[PDB]
């Protein structure tokens, strides 16, 4: 309950989650959700953020769902593939939803945030998805996000992922780039090194 | 020459362009844009950012547009009204262009990237208006921002606009908020402030 409620208070409310989103295009409403991966986080008793909890689920494109093949060969998934395990959209954020609005419960917490790069593009594909389902109890905010893009334009002077995590002193693997998983981990540990640095310069607390 | 180059040497290129803009409801799609004002950066000799160029334009709604009501209780504007001025959202665009495009000349700069506080909703009006007005040559990134309410969270552990900047030791006015010029111009002086506490901290540059 502490830890998830001084994160939260770190952020005046807001429960930051890590999300990455594969797609068959750039058009939320129209391509296809292909995968998505969900990292929570938590701040230790110095003040210290951290990776918390991980979840990832293959997503069957919806019933109507365009696919530009330009897509599939930049991130190399194949819908048709049998041993894929994907899920609908529907049972990937109802699971992912769950998970974060428990977070939101052991709160200083009040509302989810989420956090991706160029979150715009992320953001929107997930609201567009729980257009689809129907998803009542949304817990991220409807229109605010963490955009690390732009937090690493400050920070680093990159908005580049792969670039950003590789000037901020971090591993990256251009050959496991582009996959939900990977990307959500080295997206949660750059935000995390970002935020941590800004502590450590003494930006923080005021 | 220097100052953009400078500026854009920052941001791998980026020609960092605040936005704000008033609409008449939520849907970039379907309602109207109403007013939009633009301020472009520079960095000085020292290395410190700042305001540069500013322009300013009420826009008609477009043909077609829904205005809510609550939208326009919300920002004060009445649409009808004669002595506006309102200029169509094409002609705010291509002066606003002209001017960014004169930014990304200099030799520092390839692209221009909107700052905007909760970026996404700007950023999606202003490239709705520009796709009604079918321009070409649009200066600013395509999918790229830097929203000053992410930058706002973690440099002072604020998200609203006014929260911020009152946070950050700026002057907010709320009888002037929620209008396009003034919150374009505390968004600007939000923007440079962050940028320049984390270079006075030692955090910039990297070396
Ligand atoms: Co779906
Ligand atoms: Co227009
Ligand atoms: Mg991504
Ligand atoms: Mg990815
Ligand atoms: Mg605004
Ligand atoms: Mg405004």
């Amino acid at each position: 309950n502490a830890q998830l409620t001084g994160l939260c208070d770190r952020f005046r409310g807001f429960y930051p989650v890590v999300i990455d989103v594969e797609t068959a295009g750039f058009n939320a409403k129209t391509d296809a959700l292909l995968e998505i991966a969900a990292i929570t986080l938590k701040m230790d008793e110095q003040g210290w953020l951290m990776p918390d909890t991980t979840l990832h689920f293959h997503v069957e494109p919806f019933v109507g769902a365009n696919l530009q093949p330009e897509a599939l060969a930049f991130n190399g998934i194949d819908p048709n593939d049998p041993d894929r395990g994907a899920v609908s959209g529907y049972e990937a954020l109802h699971e992912i939803f769950k998970v974060v609005r428990k977070g939101i419960k052991a709160s200083g917490c009040n509302r989810a945030i989420m956090v991706a790069h160029n979150a715009n593009f992320d953001h929107s594909f997930m609201m567009a998805a729980a257009e689809r389902a129907s998803l009542k109890r949304n817990p991220f905010h409807p229109f605010a996000t963490f955009d690390t893009a732009a937090l690493a334009g400050l920070a680093l002077g990159q908005t580049v992922l792969s670039k950003a995590c590789q000037t901020a002193g971090m591993d990256f693997d251009s050959t496991q780039a582009h996959s939900a998983l990977y990307d959500t981990e080295r997206t949660a540990v750059l935000f995390c090194e970002i935020v941590n640095r800004w502590k450590r310069l003494g930006g923080w607390p005021l």
